[PDB]
């Protein structure tokens, strides 16, 4: 579950309005982001986003990806890179390894996620606004039950 | 700005696919997030997101909002709450006041933004998944030039 998978094993998420992505089962340990870049696009990046709550406290969690060509990026659901507690309209970093693990466990049971493109630039290094427009398509999938048994 | 505006002064952004929002002019000092909550929704939050680049370095910047009822939240474009430099597939915080100002200036000249709902919960305090589903509608607007010609 780091090397991308064959078409019959891929379980695609369905895309909603605000860039939501929804699966018919829980996500588990591994997600795959499939990107077809524009043609004049030299760089893209973004993330998969989640929010969880733990006795009164609310957190926001991002797993970041990037690419320079059309590709499938495999994302380890145990290894998020940005975590913050949302206190009112302000944020606070979370480095506590015990709090981080509790959040990953809850995230692994989720059926939906948030897909965001942040920044993109063309071959001359000039930004593409809005970033979203740098790709021809973006999908997310998780492995099949079969493929899961190996 | 900060006080919400009458319908003839509101300049609405058009909503794209990945939750993008696009305006016909630069955003300026003030944005307004208009939210109609669902009947059983007790809490919602989210943000307006931007990315900028400054000689080689790429940053991601969020302005956070929240509510417990249907309302219009006014957002000060000079006062972002989460800033991070994106180095490969890792992040790190930015507290440098000079770097932060440079980013706000560039953000004020932007014509599009990213609208995200993060977390929502019902009246009993139980989470609503996905958060997005807690609202009946969400729009963003900025003032007209006339409204601005005031100040």
């Amino acid at each position: 579950g780091l090397a991308p998978l064959a078409d019959g094993e891929k379980l695609y998420g369905k895309k909603g309005s605000e860039g939501t992505v929804t699966f018919t089962k829980a996500i588990g340990d591994n997600a795959f982001v499939e990107i077809k870049t524009g043609a004049d696009t030299g760089f893209m990046n973004g993330c998969l986003g989640f929010s969880e709550s733990i006795d009164g406290k609310n957190y926001w969690v991002a797993y970041v990806w990037q690419t320079k060509k059309s590709d499938t990026i495999s994302i380890d659901m145990s290894s998020p890179v940005q975590i913050a507690e949302i206190i009112g309209t302000e944020t606070q970093e979370v480095t506590d390894a015990d709090t981080i693990k509790k959040l990953t466990d809850k995230i692994k049971t989720e059926k939906s996620a948030l897909l965001q493109v942040w920044y993109a630039s063309d071959k001359t290094g000039k930004q593409i606004d809005p970033a979203d427009s740098a790709s021809e398509s973006i999908e997310v999938y998780i492995p099949s039950a079969s493929a899961d048994e190996a």
